[PDB]
Parts: structure tokens; C-alpha cells; sequence
């Protein structure tokens, strides 16, 4: 009720920027009004010649670094380097699961078993495991384990998964150079191209900008989704609820923050524990509450149902609540200031990571040997906390919202009669003229979920299905667009097929990482049909970004053939070369294009535009 | 003669600068005025929330970045980014050898052969190839392929030549959590670490960049020095040249310039064929004159005594004499402005990598299934340009100057009768007090080479050995230092060591990737007095670094116990912590930390000071 209401559109998060106004605690919000004024990306600083900066000063000085880099190089080498980061968070997030699984078949991960034998077996005989079917559990688990680990390797001449593409797609990035090697390899190879004096030529740093993408979505990312269903199970359709409703002032509440749901799977299974859940009664709270934030959060979200607290730049205004009695968190996008605003109250922060250490925090390091050990103590921290909550700042706000999750590609199938084909027929008669994934961030830049909510409704009104993943499932499922009564939100001939199978026109597809899913699925329609990926009707979008994996994702879309759209541009504006190559040179190229847009309708009419070229190049209605 | 004297202390240096200034060429000293005024390291730029800078502002505001980072892990991350930088360029060095080495193994190099066979067996042995001594060099070196090969991979708990340092060394890496698992594994895991709400505190940040950079020093720089004596021979004394005067107006001159002898060796090679030789007659040249510039040149000069043009600050120099009729090039440290300054002139500019791209360059790609086929027709572009050399503009400045080169660790056991004895023998009497490693860049901020020279110097006069590598080569080799004749310019107890010897007071070791070597030789010692390295009188400096790739040859030279100096000081001032970390905080973990001084008088005192203490802990006198 104040211009707070013009940085999110949600009710909840008004009534606790409010509450934090009142207290007196800073949020992004303000710290992103200060932080207002090298975002050409026309600065280098990759050696102590410099710092260097490219200008057009009427003088013609500074036109070229101390190195003699010009404004082409620099760009490209600040946006190859941005790309690697975004590659190396899902690097490790997949490593992680790999580490988890050779525990597993060694029996060394208490807690920790092989959740879908099933789909050890498929996806084991896929990549190359002799006898997959029919050989024993564990030493099936352990080939998958060494092909993987020599994808993280230096010795492959293309990843493992890279076979789901169809043969064009392949024969393309061969004949390019981007066939990416080795999910960490091309990361290595990204900082020593950027190094001063190696790589000088836009071109080819774009390239492997693009190699470096296609390592995480076809590598590390798609290895961490198919790792994360073999050990706690493959994602089914089923119901839950998000906001910061889903607060409980009578019960522990436990806020899993962060990416990896090695960690947070095992902090479920704590709280589930009898000596635990009576400790929580000797406390005097009716219950544990465990809630998700962010992506690990959408991991608990597909597999077991649990209940979202918020996304992105909400995750400051769950502790604003008064109620949130621990944060556990691993690694990826957890801000630092939450440790400031949770000693501003009774909140334990909890970190479980060597990787995601902050200072100031209560860290207990969570390991597949001790994950079991170390979980329970974690939990007993939060029932600690909830002994000594502060009753008159406790302020829930909002009511729950119904939504409905789990949609893998196996689920979807499965509510397909198994066979893709009933898809596909929907797309050929134009019930569904398009697929567009809807993926990415939250940015103070941007009012919350206004451009991700907006396209949401666009998207589905002109009969389009959006696939959702990451923090826009919170801003999906708070509209009411994740059940299937949202089907009167959408086109006539959208809503006759999600009324048929009985699913959502917006369909949950899980956290960052399984934006692979996508790709496996566009790589399926595509292989059924016998064309590429660049010839199917389908799109990308992050209207409200931020981080340098988002960056990377959209990377790997673009040069996997699929156009995609990004709501803020990145920081590559000082190059007209790199902006023409971004925007329209890699359609030549790859056969899809960035495409940067503030307006959500606008860019709802180029997604649409793209797909119904896509349609007319099939000869579709 | 003018200002121009103050860009550099060689007089080759003054013809050429004087030269560029009547043609109307731009050098990088001129650039490097432009880009006079982000060197506190307080300014992040790893999301779209940002960029941010972190300012003591009276107002208060600006004191965080938009997530909540403050200064310290700002300045933390752009460090380490920094070392990793530097990190992956070595990196790919040997992960570029290791290919070579395999191709050498299954008969797919024509060319390349195993130089040292002897060599292959005692490194493979050391690693854990099983009879190493007795079997097959082809199968040996297979082996050996796979244990590098498993180095650049994720499954290891430490890299294999980890095992020469001392075991009190690894025993405090291991309790640290510094102990380097992989080579491209430690470079992903810092992007990831860095990457927006992950790692937030500025000691685990900098432990990791500890870890990082010793994946350099035992891993991949170790690896491309010991595979490049297996592929090429190992170095011993011999005599050779520097400077420009070691052009020929008489003949052809080949430039090579990077790093990569896998390329320069088949260069050389291809300009001793008879028919080639031949081709050069005919276009009226004497001979064909092979020079080398910065690291590939150092390669050349310890196995094969091939004559150095020069160092960084000279690579541009090197073309305006008018002579140099090709630059052969591979990666890290061309640069770009060379391409412009090769237009101005006949000079062909060839590049010979897919990672080193210059846009307007002849691209020759050379691999090892084709060095010898492509190498010959670079030569012969070469050949072709001499007859298209402009008379009127060749001005080969200065005479060429007599140095010693060739000193690794086998031949300097060699010297000392296959025993390190006599040396520990030597520093116990107080002869040589100490054993410093001059290595590093030249930078425009600085007087070329005048401080490189000056603490050399200075060293050698108080009785200390001097190991130089890298591109202060140029600097004690044009300083009359790498002669058994310098002597003279050496105390009394160093001199009379030398004199016994018949070997300069300042031993090249080679190029950057060679400081490997120096660590070598410090495990050697301190395994035979049973100390740690943070116990024996060593040191280190950079007087005039530029790169990424200096400042992770020092942080792994200070993480493995040896006290380095830094002429100018890393983007890091922006944080007190951070600083004192470095330059205090270090000394109490790994046993050195760094030292930043820009008076090379005042560093020689800072790296005695060290050397006296270490003698006094060992009870010398
Ligand atoms: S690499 Fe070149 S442009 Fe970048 S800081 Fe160094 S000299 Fe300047
Ligand atoms: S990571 Fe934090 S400090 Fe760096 S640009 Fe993003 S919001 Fe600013």
C-alpha cells in the first residue's frame, strides 16, 4: 500500500516489505535503488595493464585496451565469461549427484538408495552399459557412474547424452566446433580463451560461448535431472501449494533454500523421523513444517509434494514473517543479507556446503556418509529455534494456493497413453500451436512476476502450452494457472486438450537444472518427426533473469535451435557486432537468436511469431 | 633519446620505440597512457542485478551490493577468478601435450617421436605405471596418458605429482582442504564459487584459489613441463643468443611467438628441410632464421639453443625492425595489436590454434596428425614474404648477447655429480644463502626489465643463487647474467661455487610453465633435509607481472611454502581482510604469504630477510 506495491504484484509480499519497512530492515529493493549507476560491458579486467575501457571519445583515445583488445573482443570475452560461470553452477550440481550415486553402489550413503531401478536400467543402457537390463542393481549403477565421470573428463570426443539430439542437430555442431567435449573441460578452455593474448576474434569466442552452454544442458544439467530421479525417484503428477501461506505459526518451520536435493531430501526424511517429531511436541509445536524456496525447493515440489515458500525475491520476506525457524541452504542465489536479516530475529541459518560458506552462519556439512547423521542435528536446531520465536512478530501473511506439479517427460507421456503421438496430432491440427518454455529469475529491476505472470497469460490465450521450471513456477502458481480449472484461461483449442487429459495449460516441469527436460522433449518431437530442432514449433523466455546461469540456459536453447527471448539484456550492448551476432547472427548460424524485450506482449508476439514460421515450415495449419 | 628512455633500459628498445615514433606506429606504452585512470577490486559484475560497486561513501549507502555482498567477498571472488584465469591457461598447455604424447603412442604423428625414452620411464614409474621400467615405450607411454589423463578428470583425491612434495606439506594441504584434486575440476569448481550466492566468505574463497592454483604448479603446469622433455628431450647447458641483433637482414626471419613447443619444434624442423632450404636460396635469402619470443622462444632455447628476439614489451618492437618476415603464433600473450602492426610492414601473421583467433590473421591449424605437412607451408609463407621485404625500412638494432641456457633439474644434478649434496653442502657452509626464483612479465606501468635486472643483481651480489624463468630471461640474458663470466657480479661464496662449476650465478630453468621446476627442486631439498618447503631459504618474485598467469604461479608458490614478492599489488587493496590475508593472514596457514613492494631494493631485504630466518630455523650459519 505504498511504492512498494511497484516492486512485486503479489499481496503477501507487500504485506512483508511493509512489515520490513516498519522494523526497519533492508531488502534488495533497496539495496538495488543504490546501487543505480560497466554495464556496456565494454570494461576489461582481466590484467593488471589495465583495467582497460572502450569508448568513443571525440578525442578517438581509449578506442583500444592496453593489449590492443578492441570493443568486438572485450564484450565477447566479459560474455564468455559469464556464460562459464552460469556452466560451472550446474557443473558441480550434477558432479555433486554423481558422487552421491557412487555412494550409493558402494554402500557407503546411509538414508541414500536407488529410488527408480527402472530408470537406472533405461538410461544406463542409453549412454552405453553393457546388459543394463538384466545385470544387478549397484554394478549397473556403477558403468553409469564411470560414464559419467568421463564426461567430466578431457578423453570424449562429445558428451554421453549429446545422442538425444537428432543427427542434423549433431551434424550441425560438429561442423561448427561446438560440440561440447567435457563439461568441465570447456569451462577451463573458456578462461584460457579469455586470457589476455589467446583468443582475439568475437566470432569464434561466441562459439564456444555456445560449446560451453551446450556442456551444461546437454551435460552437466541433464546428468544432475536424470541422477536426481534414479535416487529419489521420477516426478509424477500430483497436487501441493505455494506462498508464504504455507507458513505454519502452531508448527517448526523449516525453509530449505538452494539447488541440490541431496541435502534437502534428507532434511524431509529428519523431520519424518518419531524421536524428532516428538521432540517437536515437547517444544509445543502441533508439527514440523518443511517449506522450499527456489530451486531446491521445485526438487521437494515434483518428488514429494512439499509446499513452496517463494521464489527468488521472496526468500528475505519469509524471514520478515517472523516464523521461519531455520534456513538450510546449500549453494547458488542465497543472498548474503539473509544472514543479517535472520539475526534481526530468531531464525538458525544453516549452511550444509565446502562450497556455499557464508560468514556468520551455523555450518553443519552435510556429506552422503553422514547426510543422515548430520540432518537430524539440523532439524533439532529448528525445534530448538522454535522454542525461542518472538510471539508479537510473527505475522503470516496471505492464504496457500492449490497448484499442481510433477511433470516430467515420463509423466507426461504417461498421460499421453505413453506415446508421443497424441501430442503431436494436437500440434497438427493448431489445438496446440506451440511450445514455450517460460524459465528464469526474479530481478528488483523488474516488478516480481509481472513480465513472467503476463507472458503466462499471453502465452496460453493464443494456445500456446508454457512449460514452467525454475522461480516462475512461484509466479505461475500464485496466478492460479498450475491446476486444471486454469484451462478457461487459455485458447479454445488449448483448453480442450488439457481438459482432455486433465492437466494445466501451464505444465510444472521442475527446477533449473531440469530445463534438460525440455531439451529431451524437444529432442524427442523432433526425432519422431524426422527435422530439427530448429524446425519445431518452439520457444524460450526469461523475461525477468539475472544470474549468469540463466545467461547459459538461454545459451544452450539458442544453440540447440530455439529461439529465446530474455526480458533484460546482457551486458553486451557495447559491441554492435556481438549484438547483431546475438540478435540475428546466430540465426544463420544455429537456426535461433536471442531476442531482447522489456515488453511481455511484444514479446509474446515475437515467440508467437517464430512458432507460426515453424508451423508453416512443417506445412501445418 | 627522449622520453622513449623511460619506457625501457635496452638500447634496442630506444632504436625501435624511436622508429615506431618516426613511421607513426601506436606501441602499448602508448596505449598504456591512454588508459591512465576497478584497480581496488571493489566492483562485481557476476549478475544482471549489478554491476555494483562498493564504496565508503559518507552518506553510508553503496557499503553492499544488491544481493548483500560486502566488500570482502567481492574482492575475494574477482580474485579468485583472476587465479583461475591463469590457472586454465596452463592447463590447456598440458592438456595439449598429453594429446600429443598419445598421439605419439599410437603411431598418429608423423614428426613427433619419444625424445626421452629414459625420462618416460622414471616419471611414468613415479606415478604408478607397473613396470614402467621394462615394458614397451609405446605401452608406457600409453599408461602414462591415462594417469595424466585421470588428472583432468573428477574422480581423484589428489593429482599424482603431489606426491613429491614433503609429507608434512600434504599433510597441511589435506587439514586445509587445499589439496588439488584436478586440474580442469578446481578451475570449475572457482566459477561456481563465485557465482552469485554461493560462496560468501573471503577465507574459504581465498583457500580455494590457494587450491586452484596449486592444480597449476603440480598439475598442469608440472604435466606440460615433464611431457614436453619426453616429446622433445630434456634441456642441458648450452649457449645461444638474445636480443634483435639475433635478426639477419641476410635471411629469413620465422618469429615464433606463444607458448606451445608442440608447434615451434615442427616449425624449426620444417626450416632445415633440404627442399625448403632450397625455396630460400631461390628468393635470394642466406638462410632461414629462426627466433623465438616469450615462452615457445624460452622452449626453443633450452633444447635446442635457438636464439631469443625478445620478451612482452618486444614482440611489437621486434616488427618494426622491418625484418621479421612471419610471427607464428599460438596462444596467451599475442597481442592483438601485433596483426595491426604486421599490416604496416610485409610481416605474414599466422595462428596455428582454434583457441588463439585473431580476427584478419592467416589461420594455419596445426595438430599433431598434421604439424608436419602445415608447418612446411608456413614456412614457405614465410620465404614468400622475404621477397616482398621493404630494404628501406630494415633496421635491425644492437648486437646480439652471449647467455648460457638449459638448466633444469637433471642437468643441474648433473653438474653437481648426480647428487644434491654438494649444493645442500654449499648453503650449509653459507656460500649460497639462499636460492631466489626471478620469474614474470615485463608491464608498461613499469621500466622495462629495469626492475627485473635490478633485484638480480642485487641478489647475486648477496650471495644468492637466482632461478630465472619465464620472460626475465630476456632481461638477465641482455644484462651479460646468464654467463659462467658473471661470476664477477656475484658475492664472494656464490662466485667461488660458480667458478667450481663452470655455471652463471642466474640458472634458466625455462619458460613460465617450467616454474615447475623450481618447485621440483624445492621438494627435492626439503624431502632430503626432511624439513618442509616452508622450511628451506627459498623466495620468489615477480617484479613486473601483468597477467592472470604470474599471479597463480605465486599463489601456488606461496601456498607451497615459498615467500613471493609482487612488484605491483593484485585489484584486491579495495578490502583490508583480503589484504591482510595475503600479505599476513598466509604466513600463520601455508608458512609464506605474499609481498608487495615496488622498490626492488627494498624486496631484495623483504626475500633475504625470509632467507636468513629459514637459514637460522635449519641452525645456519
Ligand atoms: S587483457 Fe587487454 S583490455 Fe583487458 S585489462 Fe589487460 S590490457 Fe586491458
Ligand atoms: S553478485 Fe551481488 S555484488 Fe555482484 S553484481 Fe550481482 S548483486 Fe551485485
Amino acid at each position: 500500500s505504498k511504492t512498494i506495491r511497484s516492486r512485486s504484484i503479489w499481496d503477501d509480499a507487500h504485506a512483508m516489505l511493509e512489515k520490513a519497512k516498519a522494523e526497519g530492515i533492508s531488502t534488495v529493493w533497496d539495496r538495488a535503488a543504490e546501487q543505480t549507476p560497466a554495464e556496456l560491458g565494454t570494461t576489461c579486467r582481466n590484467c593488471i595493464m589495465g583495467p582497460c575501457r572502450i569508448a568513443n571519445r571525440k578525442d578517438g583515445k581509449m578506442r583500444l585496451g592496453v593489449c590492443g583488445a578492441d570493443a568486438d573482443v572485450i564484450v565477447a570475452r566479459n560474455f564468455g565469461r559469464f556464460i562459464a560461470g552460469g556452466a560451472a553452477g550446474h557443473s558441480d550440481h550434477g558432479r555433486d549427484l554423481i558422487e552421491t550415486l557412487e555412494a550409493v553402489a558402494e554402500g557407503k550413503a546411509p538414508g541414500y538408495t536407488i529410488r527408480d531401478v527402472a530408470k537406472l536400467r533405461r538410461i544406463a543402457a542409453e549412454l552405453g552399459v553393457a546388459d543394463a537390463a538384466t545385470r544387478p542393481a549397484h554394478d549397473v549403477a556403477a558403468d553409469l557412474v564411470t560414464i559419467c565421470y568421463n564426461d567430466f573428463g578431457s578423453r570424449r570426443n562429445a558428451l554421453a547424452f549429446l545422442a538425444r539430439a537428432p543427427q542434423v542437430r549433431r551434424d550441425l555442431w560438429q561442423r561448427l566446433g561446438m560440440t561440447p567435449r567435457g563439461v568441465d573441460r570447456e569451462i577451463a578452455e573458456m578462461m584460457h580463451r579469455t586470457h589476455m593474448g589467446c583468443d582475439n576474434d568475437h566470432t569464434s569466442l561466441l562459439v564456444h560461448a555456445a560449446r560451453t552452454a551446450l556442456a551444461d544442458g546437454w551435460g552437466g544439467s541433464m546428468i544432475g535431472t536424470e541422477l536426481s530421479d534414479i535416487l529419489f525417484g521420477t516426478p509424477r503428477p500430483r497436487q501441493s501449494t505455494v506462498n508464504l501461506g504455507v507458513l505454519r505459526k502452531d508448527a517448526v518451520n523449516i525453509l530449505v533454500h538452494g539447488h541440490n536435493p541431496v541435502v534437502s531430501e534428507m532434511i524431509l526424511a529428519a523431520t519424518r523421523e518419531p524421536a524428532v517429531r516428538q521432540a517437536a511436541q515437547d517444544a509445543g509445536a502441533a508439527d514440523i513444517n518443511v517449506a522450499g524456496l527456489c530451486c531446491t525447493g521445485n526438487e521437494l515440489l515434483m518428488r514429494q509434494g512439499i509446499p513452496m515458500a517463494g521464489n527468488h525475491l521472496m526468500t528475505e520476506l519469509a524471514i520478515v514473517t517472523g516464523a521461519a525457524d531455520a534456513i538450510v541452504a546449500d549453494y547458488q542465489c542465497i543472498m548474503p543479507s539473509l544472514v543479517q536479516i535472520a539475526a534481526c530475529y530468531h531464525t538458525r541459518f544453516v549452511t550444509t556446503s565446502p562450497k556455499g560458506r557464508f560468514t556468520g552462519a551455523t555450518h553443519v556439512e552435510v556429506h552422503p556418509h553422514n547426510a543422515q547423521e548430520r540432518c537430524r542435528e539440523i532439524v533439532m536446531l529448528a525445534i530448538d529455534a522454535y522454542t525461542r520465536r518472538d510471539p508479537a512478530r510473527v505475522d503470516i501473511p496471505s492464504q496457500p494456493v492449490s497448484i499442481m506439479s510433477g511433470f516430467s517427460n515420463e509423466a507426461i507421456l504417461e498421460a499421453l497413453g505413453g506415446t508421443p503421438k497424441p501430442l503431436i496430432d494436437a500440434v497438427v491440427a493448431g489445438q496446440i500451436r506451440g511450445f514455450v518454455g517460460i524459465v528464469g529469475c526474479n530481478n528488483p529491476k523488474i516488478r516480481q512476476d509481472s513480465a513472467n505472470v503476463t507472458l503466462t497469460r499471453e502465452l496460453i490465450r493464443r494456445d500456446i502450452m508454457v512449460l514452467a521450471t525454475g522461480c516462475v513456477t512461484t509466479a505461475a502458481g500464485k496466478a492460479g494457472l498450475l491446476v486444471p480449472e486454469a484451462a478457461s484461461k487459455a485458447g479454445e483449442g488449448l483448453a480442450a486438450v488439457c481438459r482432455s487429459l486433465g492437466v494445466p495449460p501451464v505444465l510444472h516441469m521442475g527446477s533449473c537444472v531440469d530445463n534438460s527436460r525440455i531439451l529431451q522433449l524437444c529432442a524427442l518431437l523432433a526425432t519422431t518427426l524426422g527435422v530439427d530442432i530448429s524446425d519445431l514449433p518452439v520457444g524460450a523466455s526469461s523475461p525477468e533473469w539475472y544470474s549468469e546461469k540463466a545467461a547459459a540456459i538461454a545459451m544452450y536453447a539458442v544453440a540447440s535451435g530455439i529461439p529465446t527471448h530474455l526480458g533484460l539484456p546482457p551486458n553486451i550492448l557495447g559491441s554492435e557486432n556481438v549484438t547483431a551476432m546475438a540478435l540475428h547472427g546466430l540465426q544463420d548460424v544455429v537456426g535461433a537468436a536471442f531476442m531482447v524485450e522489456p515488453d511481455p506482449v511484444k514479446a509474446a508476439d515475437m515467440l508467437e511469431a517464430h512458432i507460426v514460421a515453424r508451423r508453416a515450415r512443417l506445412g501445418l495449419t
